[PDB]
Order: structure tokens, then sequence, then C-alpha cells
């Protein structure tokens, strides 16, 4: 089937993204650069086919050509400050962490939009290809709640801006799915199964205590953020 191919291209499409942007929009990465700032003392795999349609591809494009050129003046930016530094340049020094800031959240939200975009599209494309699952229900709502997750832990992920009011707006959405997800009916011959979605749904509970947590803070907190990451990676896992 045509449609079968199609989806199995948008799945493999945003596989590539969460590589890609794993590996250049690491939060952990920037927030190390940020961190080291504050102390006093090829992408051509990446374009989108025609299995999206024109609107998705430009999104894209624009998105993604958005997010390397804030990558690009961020670590230039960095190389820059330590040049600076060794200049004893105070108020350059001063600039530039002030520019990275600012940087860093735009890079965070570029890759926000792009896995808004891609969301609903993979959710289709997996809605096609899992039409004949008996467990159909149970595997979208682990995909879309780990996706809620990841979008949580980016808002969190802004070192120096920390965004509270979207926090709570994608917990309340978070909520919203676990509650449908713990309605979703159990299927006969499939206890074993049961068992892995009922302890997803209580590590989805765990992290959102975590996040509430974090969150009450006001902040972002590196020791927060790593406690977190360590703690659901594997459970909360949106491959």
């Amino acid at each position: 089937t045509e449609e079968l191919d199609d989806a199995s291209k948008v799945i493999n499409y945003y596989h590539m993204s969460l590589a890609v942007l794993r590996h250049v929009a690491n939060a952990k990465d920037i927030n190390a650069v940020l961190g080291y700032m504050e102390q006093t003392g090829t992408a051509e795999l990446l374009d989108p086919g025609d299995y999206f349609n024109p609107e998705v591809r430009q999104n894209l494009k624009q998105n993604y050509a958005g997010l390397f050129n804030v990558r690009t003046q961020f670590y230039d930016n960095f190389n820059k400050f330590l040049a600076y530094k060794k200049s004893k340049d105070t108020a350059k020094t001063a600039q530039l962490l002030d520019e990275n800031y600012k940087l860093s959240v735009e890079l965070s939200e570029y890759k926000q939009v792009i896995f808004d975009i891609l969301s609903p599209l993979t959710e289709q494309a997996e809605s096609e290809l899992l039409a004949d699952e008996p467990l159909k229900d149970q595997i979208m709502a682990m995909r879309k709640m780990s996706g809620t997750v990841q979008s949580i832990m980016n808002l969190y992920s802004r070192k120096h801006a920390m965004d509270g009011v979207r926090i709570d707006l994608k917990m309340a959405e978070l909520e919203k799915e676990l509650k449908a997800a713990e309605k979703i009916p159990a299927v006969t011959g499939y206890d074993e199964e049961l068992k892995n979605f009922q302890s997803f749904l209580s590590t989805v509970k765990s992290f959102m205590n975590d996040m509430q947590k974090a969150r009450s803070k006001g902040a972002y907190s590196d020791k927060e953020y790593q406690a977190m990451s360590e703690a659901y990676e594997y459970g909360l896992s949106v491959i």
C-alpha cells in the first residue's frame, strides 16, 4: 500500500529528527556552556519529502534553519567569550552571556516547534501502521504521554528561563492524557503487556510529582534536571 510506505517515511523522518535534535540541541550541552560563562573566575538529510504537505515541509525547513542559525551564534559567542575572558573585558563577557541566555531559549523553542509540527503527523502515521494491533490504544497513549513528558522537560531545561506557565499547561495536557489512558479497556491475552503499561502510568505520575516539585522552585536547577533526566530517560523514552 502507498499510504503505509508514506506513514513509515513520516515515522523514519521523526526518528532522524529526534536523533539530530538530541545531538545538536541537547539542553545538557547548552546549559553546561551557560554554566561555564557564569563562573566568576550537511543537515540536508532532514530535507522533508512529499509524504508531508508543502506547509509542513516549509515549516520544518524554516525551523531547522532557525535552530542551526541560533546554535552557530551561541557557540560563536562562547568562543568569543573565552577570548574576551582572557583579555579581562568584563563588559563584553557580560553582553555575550546575556546574548547566549536569549539564544539558548530560541534554540529550545525551535526544537519544540519541530516536535510540535511532527507530533500529530507521527500520531496519524502510527494510527495507520497499528490499525490491526490489539493494543493500539495502549501503544498510542504511551507514545503521546512520552511526547508530552519530553515537551515538559524541554520547557523546564531552559536555564535562566524555566517556563512555568507553559510547564503548567503541558502538565494539564499530561494529566488529561493520563486519566484517559487509565480508562483504556484491557485486552484478553496481553497481561504481560498490561503490567508494563500500568508501570508506564505509574512512572508518569512519579514524573509529574518530581516535575511539580522542581517547577515550584520557580527556576531551573542543574541538580533537578540531571536527577529527572536520569530517572525518566529509559522509562518515558520518546523513541
